[PDB]
């Protein structure tokens, strides 16, 4: 189908990005949410800083210290017989291989403003750094919902406590309200549909289980985009397919005359992340009409394929303009990428494919 | 504390329940809710049932299909190497032994209902059994909060798709009316506060999480009693204190002049399980303001002891008369026991100990 990627791709890069903690160094800028305001395009970049060590033999993890407002960081022996540190995303007891005790990274959000959709400027400071006791290993992966004047912005907050995700609200991305955890942990790829439907806010989400369950997608209601409820399974992994380790959100549903059009990832169970699609109903969403059997973007390109975890691309929010969609999407958990492509060619692949 | 244990504990066990499933055999009614209705204290029990293998190399599953309506008993056998049959409770992945992949047993819900306090008598049928497709392998550990003239009737949702918190409303307990997921998957030990709290419903809860987070009490607030957040983290596990392995939401949080007074279950890393106590605020719940440092409730009456894992109690609900609290808790994971206490040494308790 038209996959047109941008050629200015990667259009951000750690490069571009100085770090803001000293002793750090930025790995990361990437799976930014998207907005239009004020005429631009605003990408709300995760940036992901690594402490740096000069012994290769130790690593160091960046906790924010909420009780102290200060960093610390944590070191470990890469030879600490309990300990793994093959997911270089992770440090990992050996006996909790499903999950971590520390992240090799701290992320923030920091926001990158275009006029041609193509090239972009940093703004000055951080737009949200981790600010209570949520959120000591990193604010991540923040989405954007703009319902009226009211962009909802809503991101993965990592601490000793679980992977919640909260939300803060703004008009204008200067006056900040914070909303609490919208979801408690373990949850994240969070999207929050763009319009009030048949009386009912919903939200994508992905609980993380430990007992039983797959990494599926759920949605839920809410009469006011604080509190949700009447949680529902929707999205399931297939196994053998593109989508069979687990499966999230990924931009927010677009709104077609056929169904809420959702642009989700897949990944297999070795972690390579794909985009696809699926369809629900206009009226209902927690109905699924249509998901795809082939994904509509895979990591083919060599930003997609090489970097800090490879074999990624990460979609988290576009922007419709007709029947274009500006799509960008993180690759590589390194840098930030765009494309553009049809809404009527994947709603076709839809109809093909189911 | 100075309790009183009931001269007829244990109250119900497994010999006073028949089972409803054919070939099946109750190996618990336990772990009760409490409400009070129309004179009498009803404890809506959860019942496990398990079925019986003609072949001793095979286990079953019980598990419920939600499209056909009836069970679909699954096979293992004991000599399968993908399997560790080790928690009898569980068929679990030798590669998760963290979770399973299914239950031993399947539970419902059936009310008991007394005159007295002591003496029960079991209503005819089932008040609740799995009737979707989020309660395959059971409906389990139903908690009731009466606001009003409406119960509120909140249990555990057990399925493939995980273990949900998920609501009945009803004001006779007989015409209920179905809430949806109130909390979503992996959650369970969900007591909701029995008022508004300056313009807030308010609910306990208590999210297992997989990958960083320990068992911990969390709270989230309500405008209407069906969707929730504002989630927050409450109490937390202790190390080397009787809940340093986890803690969870016990009885309904009773309204005191001190604050919420918090009945809550705590066990250690061994799996003994004994209740303690928190005071919250009393205008914002979530901050709380004194816990036990000792248990109210511990394991050491005969019946109390000898759980599969180790000693328990486990209250999930009790009736407050003046300062008395006749409480009601599942005992070794197979049966019920009540005992009373007072309110005021409780708030003593936490006093003492909070210095």
């Amino acid at each position: 189908m038209n996959i047109y990627r941008y050629e200015e791709n990667p259009l951000i890069t750690p490069l571009d990005v100085k770090p803001i903690h000293e002793g750090f160094e930025v790995i990361g800028a990437f799976n930014g949410g998207v907005a239009e305001y004020n005429g631009e395009v605003l990408l709300l970049l995760r940036v992901a800083e690594k402490p740096v060590s000069e012994d290769p033999e130790i690593v160091l993890a960046p906790v924010y210290n909420a009780k102290n407002k200060e960093l610390e960081l944590q070191s470990f022996r890469l030879d600490d017989e309990n300990y793994d540190f093959e997911d270089p995303r992770m440090i990992r007891s050996k006996a909790k291989l499903e999950g971590f005790s520390y992240l090799t990274s701290l992320s923030y959000i920091r926001i990158a403003r275009s006029k041609d959709g193509h090239h972009f400027t940093l703004d000055e400071k951080p737009f949200l750094y981790p600010f209570n006791e949520y959120q000591t290993f990193g604010i991540e992966d923040a989405r954007v919902t703009q319902i009226g004047d009211t962009y909802h912005v809503n991101f993965s907050a990592v601490s000793e406590f679980g992977v919640a995700d909260a939300l803060v609200t703004t008009k204008d991305f200067e006056n900040l309200e914070y909303q609490g955890n919208i979801f408690a942990p373990e949850n994240k790829d969070v999207l929050i549909f763009p319009e009030k439907i048949n009386g009912k806010y919903y939200a994508l989400h992905r609980p993380s289980l430990k007992s039983i369950g797959n990494l599926d997608i759920w949605i839920a209601s809410s009469p006011d985009l604080r509190s949700f409820g009447d949680h529902r399974h929707l999205l399931g992994i297939r196994p053998g397919e593109y989508d069979s380790g687990r499966v999230g959100g990924g931009c927010v549903p677009i709104k077609t005359e056929e169904g809420w059009l959702i642009l989700y990832h897949g990944a297999t169970e070795e972690n390579r992340y794909v985009m696809g699609a699926a369809l629900l109903d206009l009226n209902d969403p927690t109905i699924v009409l249509k998901r795809t059997k082939t994904p509509i973007l895979e990591p083919v390109a060599d930003y997609e394929k090489n970097g800090f975890f490879g074999d990624v691309v990460f979609a988290c929010g576009a922007i419709q303009e007709g029947d274009t969609l500006h799509m960008y999407y993180g690759v590589a958990d390194t840098s930030m990428a765009g494309c553009d492509m049809k809404i009527s060619e994947i709603l076709h692949q839809l109809e093909v494919e189911a």
